[PDB]
DNA sequence: GGCACTGATCGGG
DNA sequence: GCCTCGATCAGTGCC
């Protein structure tokens, strides 16, 4: 078919410049600051020109200050980039009935039964990006190509705002040429177990036997990259599910208390459970980051729904099983709810 | 043999 | 750090 991935550009960076227009041409850092102490948590993101210098996602808010000292530190406000997103995707709606929302700032469109070629798709995503800039003064990246993996590739390639199309000879270019751990789906630790195998262009997984990929990277991934490589992926886009709503917040210090976890642990099902909203979830998981940055996790299904009142016994008991199975002390702890009515 | 679970892992945002 | 984060793996109960 023809796909068309939308991937919006520093999202929280670039919403809270909209939200404050002041901000533009600064180096922008937005923070999720952790509590422990002064400057303690990580990086969302950041604009373009605190990016230029090294400061992105996930680095401790204090390397980033290290490198840039006076550019704008903001806490993260999720809810308000939740709303913004929220109003973007319902733009794209208009544009196909086929939408996968993928998460808070991306969504694929299937466009095969609005357009001929590429010429057209290309046009199509010109207009969507202005339709976006015009309602909501934000700007994307569109990717155009044959399947959702290309079109990210393509989104990915031309960012910041930007459009491209990878049509057919490029994509078996890109099959014979681009890294194998440019692929979505490929990781460190998946990319460095196909460098071990030799396999480093998708071409390669065609010529290795299925076993000795399968046995090092797993059947699901082994299939999901030799259908690439034979430019047979077929995966058609589908409305999404929330399937778990949580929350797991830091304790002020490393503990295995059971009386100093619980108001952090009654506080994360508090707060899930507003999250959880209408939603009346029928599973319940405590996680526990231990201190080394490992997850445990213990669960319970039920045959009915659970009443926050259930929730709060239920996760003791469950917080008890970790804190027996596992010696470890615990440094964030919270819940997750699932398998929804 | 293979389906349905579970917690751990991996890739990603 | 936190997820409006889900898919897939090995180990297992089960038919
Ligand atoms: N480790 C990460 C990575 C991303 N995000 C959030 C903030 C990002 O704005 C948003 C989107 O991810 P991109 O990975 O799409 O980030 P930008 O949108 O920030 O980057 P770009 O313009 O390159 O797409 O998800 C986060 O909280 N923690
Ligand atoms: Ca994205
Ligand atoms: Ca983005
Ligand atoms: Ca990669």
């Amino acid at each position: 078919m023809i796909v068309l991935f939308v991937d919006f550009d520093y999202f929280y960076a670039q919403v809270e410049e909209v939200l404050n227009p002041s901000l533009k041409g600064k180096p922008v850092v937005v923070c999720v600051f952790s509590g422990r102490f002064e400057d303690s948590g990580a990086v969302a993101t950041a604009n373009y020109e605190a990016r230029k210098f090294g400061v992105k996602a996930g680095i401790p808010i204090v390397e980033a200050k290290k490198i840039l000292p006076n550019a704008v530190y903001l806490p993260m406000r999720k809810e308000v980039y939740q709303q913004v997103s929220s109003r973007i995707m319902n733009l794209l709606r208009e544009y196909s009935e086929k939408i996968e929302i993928a998460s808070i700032d991306e969504a694929y469109l299937d466009i095969s039964d609005k357009v001929r070629d590429y010429r057209e798709a290309y046009n199509l995503g010109l207009e969507i990006k202005n339709k976006i800039l015009e309602k909501e003064k934000i700007t994307v990246t569109v990717g155009i190509s044959k399947n959702k993996v290309f079109a990210k590739i393509a989104a990915d390639m031309a960012k910041p705002n930007g459009i491209k199309v990878i049509d057919d000879e490029e994509v078996k270019r890109l099959i014979r040429e681009l890294d194998i751990a440019d692929v979505p789906g490929i990781g460190n630790i998946t990319a460095e177990k196909l460098k071990k195998l030799g396999i480093n262009k998708l071409v390669d997984t065609l010529s290795i036997e299925f076993d000795k990929l399968k046995g090092m990277i797993g059947e699901a991934k082994a299939k999901y990259l030799i259908s690439l490589a034979r430019d047979e992926y077929n995966e058609p886009i589908r409305t999404r599910v929330r399937k778990s709503i949580g929350r797991i917040v830091t304790m002020k210090r490393n503990s295995r208390n059971l009386e100093e976890i619980k108001p952090y642990l009654f506080r994360a099902i508090e707060e899930s459970y507003y999250k959880l909203d209408k939603r009346i979830p029928k599973a319940i998981h405590v996680v526990a980051v231990t201190e080394d940055l490992d997850i445990v996790s213990r669960g319970r299904t039920f045959p009915h729904g659970i009443s926050k009142e259930t929730a709060y016994s239920e996760s003791v008991k469950l917080l008890q099983k970790i804190l027996e199975e596992d010696e470890r002390k615990i440094r964030r702890i919270g819940v997750r709810f699932s398998k929804f009515i």
